[PDB]
């Protein structure tokens, strides 16, 4: 199939998709648009949002819906119907927290203030829940890597930018990040991808 | 399997699961708790959130992850992987919007302020996009009902409570709502379900 992923030049909400393509060794057009080119594109979209993934002429939207589609029938989806549910559940739990941040707030002072508050008063509870959930296991779900692990690594990479000590109390979550980063295909993408703040 | 759904005594985020169980004709325990029950309960939850679904003692969380789990391999899932992606996308677009509302904000007005903005400006645009997306088609995805249609009817029901004229200019979305409500198993549920504001 011919794939074309459209998003801004940043990891953001499209990174999970890029990790999946890398892991699966699938070629695709990583189309990164400049802010100025967004308006004319937005008007042609279903619900005016990106990322979107074009597959043989048809358009798909919603980052997680796309990610799930790409992992279907692969080892990244989950090893049992119930584990597949757990993968989806961990992914939404992580996405729910990421969606709490005022990424679009114009006023920098209020934005920064809210970021710091969420990272100091709210994040600790989620990190603990995740640590407890992971326990002494190697991966978040099952006994092999799933895209939920990829998502943890992607989300935490961004949160760590704003809160360096985020995982100082949870070395097990740090270990998981490193394990994902060590997967050859993932390590390679991480090394070659455009370096952007977000 | 023994199914036990735990949530507040309201439709909310659990209604989609309730609709699925009804449609598929699956018996389950519809456990509804009151606020005075939450505290002790929350302490016993993976990520302190409801709804949760217990399957033979095993706890599953995240409403959409659970909803997807129950509809896999059924006629509500989507007929192709691509269509399954569209179902997931439509559901997340709707969930994204519903999640924007400050349901928990404590101040009667600061809350009503964000609500007004969401209902007066954001809502109309989403309705337009959805209406355009549906076109003259019978259901949102494919040629048969899917849980995405279920979600549309559920989400729109709550939105209508705050903005009665939401669908005045989109009769096609109203027709879809009625189609879902006319499905025997669903109609029976809508008839017998506890009457709650949300
Ligand atoms: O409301 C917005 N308007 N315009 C935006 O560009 C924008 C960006 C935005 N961002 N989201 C994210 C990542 C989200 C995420 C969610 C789940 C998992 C992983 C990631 N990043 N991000 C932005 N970053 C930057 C950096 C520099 C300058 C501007 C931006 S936006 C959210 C909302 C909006
Ligand atoms: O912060 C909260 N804590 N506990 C809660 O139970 C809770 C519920 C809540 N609410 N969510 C919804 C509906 C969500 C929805 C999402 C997708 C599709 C359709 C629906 N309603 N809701 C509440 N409603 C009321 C009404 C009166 C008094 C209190 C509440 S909570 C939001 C936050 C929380
Ligand atoms: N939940 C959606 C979020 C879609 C979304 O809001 N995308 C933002 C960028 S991360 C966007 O399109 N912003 C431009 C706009 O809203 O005009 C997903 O994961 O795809
Ligand atoms: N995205 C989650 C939302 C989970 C959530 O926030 N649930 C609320 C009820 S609507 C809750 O448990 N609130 C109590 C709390 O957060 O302490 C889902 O759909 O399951
Ligand atoms: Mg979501």
């Amino acid at each position: 199939p011919n794939y074309k992923l459209t998003y801004f030049n940043m990891r953001g909400r499209a990174e999970i998709i890029r990790y999946i393509f890398a892991y699966l060794d699938i070629q695709y057009e990583d189309h990164r648009i400049e802010q100025a080119d967004w308006p004319e594109i937005k008007s042609t979209l279903p619900f005016g949002k990106i990322p979107i993934l074009e597959v043989d002429g048809l358009t798909l939207h919603q980052s997680l819906a796309i990610a799930r589609y790409l992992t279907k029938n692969t080892d990244l989806a989950g090893n049992t119907e119930m584990e597949q549910c757990h993968v989806d559940a961990i992914v939404d739990t992580l996405d729910d927290f990421m969606s709490c941040f005022p990424w679009a707030e114009k006023k920098q002072d209020v934005k920064e203030q809210m970021f710091n508050e969420l990272l100091t008063y709210n994040a600790p509870h989620l990190m603990q829940d995740l640590d407890t959930y992971l326990g002494g296991r190697e991966w978040l779900i099952g006994m092999s890597v799933t895209w939920a692990d990829f998502y943890w690594e992607i989300c935490s990479t961004t949160l760590l930018v704003f809160k360096p000590d985020l995982l100082d109390n949870h070395p097990r979550l740090v270990t998981l990040r490193k394990k994902v980063q060590a997967i050859p295909a993932v390590a390679n993408w991480i090394k070659r991808r455009p370096q952007t703040k977000l």
